[PDB]
């Protein structure tokens, strides 16, 4: 049966779940007829868009802070996500009650008349209803996968930006760099800023760019930045130099500096530093404990891998224990490898569901390590190991951050 605008959340998400859409028709036809209909193309009157492989989620982060510091009225989308549904809508950096989402999704269900919705297009006609409503000067998108037929291109942006590309799957058909890319230029615009925080760009992203009449701006040729005792980021003749090192990726935030600046939104020294000091997400790089340190992050393919181990050099005797759980979608073999490198001993556990691999599947590419029941064991486990110079890092995928953030009840 159907749910209403009383019933409780969980309800609409068993019902989204549920939905029957592998037939339904391929293309942002259904979803952008239904948006019309309820008048959801133009959530805000400034709209950012932000696809990528790795680092979507941190970028838009540090969007909303330097936004939010501003004094501006900020929305942003974001999936997938930890614990709650309720965290993939944000308003002024707060999450908004279960109630306004099932009334959401209510308005969604009357207006989409036959037409039929995946979960994902259901949801983010929702998250631009919660917007609409909520009179915002600034609304941010992330790009569920891809873009070109992500639900939230039905929006036109006025800046977009791709924060990498890297592979982040397996056995997979025309999966190469120059696909990928090509897939995420789909977001671009004709006459708006295209930005690009990838170091090493596809040419398909230059031509989807071209084709559109977008103005590309890319890392290492129109902006760039490097790390100093702050960080300095650089567009042409503008400078910041200085900078706080926030609680996300250099790379991200840079990318979200360049974004601000092609927008032309007018913004003060003062946001710009506050908005860097202060952002940041649950289980991207999270610290949750010192002596020994513990560290949640969601890392999920090798181009994460190699950044996280990286991350773990400048915070370095000591050894480097690993709480892992992965899905069977991902490249195991390659994830796992690249943390080989720093990683001195493994803790493995398996995932709940169809999708997630075994503490034996994963443990079947390790020379050696410990199997467990659960996540939140393996976890406890380590952390009873760890000496006050050690590092724990909880990673592998969002599930296996989620239990150590629901075990921890964080
Ligand atoms: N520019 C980057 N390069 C390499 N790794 C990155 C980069 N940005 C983020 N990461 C890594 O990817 C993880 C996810 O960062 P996030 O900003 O949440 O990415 P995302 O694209 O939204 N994908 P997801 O985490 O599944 O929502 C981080 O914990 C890091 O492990
Ligand atoms: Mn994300």
């Amino acid at each position: 049966q159907t749910p209403q605008a009383t019933s409780p959340l969980a309800a609409w998400l068993c019902y989204l779940e549920h939905l029957h859409s592998q037939p339904i028709e391929l293309g942002l036809e259904r979803v952008k007829q239904v948006a019309e209909r309820l008048d959801l193309l133009k959530p805000a009157p400034k709209i950012f868009t932000v696809a990528g492989t790795n680092g979507k989620g941190t970028t838009c982060c540090t969007l909303e802070a330097i936004l939010l510091a501003a004094g501006l009225r900020v929305g942003v989308y974001s999936s997938p996500h930890l614990l709650r549904y309720t965290e993939r809508v944000r308003i002024q950096g707060q999450e908004l009650s279960e109630a306004e989402h099932s009334h959401s999704f209510a308005q969604i269900e009357a207006g989409r008349g036959d037409i039929s919705l995946t979960y994902f297009e259901f949801g983010t006609l929702s998250a631009l209803q919660l917007f609409k409503q909520a009179k915002l000067d600034v609304v941010i998108l992330e790009v569920g996968l891809g873009g070109r037929l992500d639900a939230t291109n039905i929006v036109d942006s006025d800046v977009a930006a791709i924060t990498s590309i890297a592979l982040d799957h397996t056995d997979w058909l025309g999966y190469d760099r120059e696909s990928i890319g090509r897939e995420k230029a789909g977001v671009f615009r004709g006459g708006k800023p295209a930005v690009v925080g990838e170091p090493d760009m596809p040419q398909s992203i230059a031509d989807v760019a071209a084709e559109l009449g977008a103005q590309l701006y890319r890392r290492d040729v129109a902006w760039k930045f490097s790390q100093q005792n702050g960080w300095h980021w650089q567009c042409g003749e503008r400078q910041l130099t200085g900078l706080p090192v926030p609680n996300v990726p250099l790379a991200n935030a840079a990318t979200a500096l360049a974004v601000l600046h092609y927008s032309e939104l007018p913004l003060s020294d003062e946001a710009i530093r506050q908005g860097l000091q202060a952002a940041s997400l649950p289980g991207r790089f999270q610290v949750v404990s010192e002596q020994p340190l513990l560290i949640l992050d969601v890392a999920h393919n090798p181009h994460a891998a190699r950044y996280l181990v990286n991350r773990l050099a400048q915070v370095i005797q000591g050894k480097v224990r690993a709480v892992v759980g992965m899905l069977s979608d991902k490249d195991i073999a390659g994830t796992l490898a690249c943390l080989s490198e720093r990683v001195d001993e493994w803790y493995c556990a398996p995932l709940e569901g169809p999708r997630g691999a075994s503490a034996g599947q994963l443990a079947e590419h390790l020379v050696s390590a410990r199997q467990f029941s659960d996540v939140e064991t393996a976890w406890r486990q380590a952390m009873q190991d760890a000496d006050t110079q050690d590092v724990v890092i909880v990673c592998g995928s969002f599930h296996t951050v989620a239990h150590v953030m629901a075990a921890l009840h964080l």
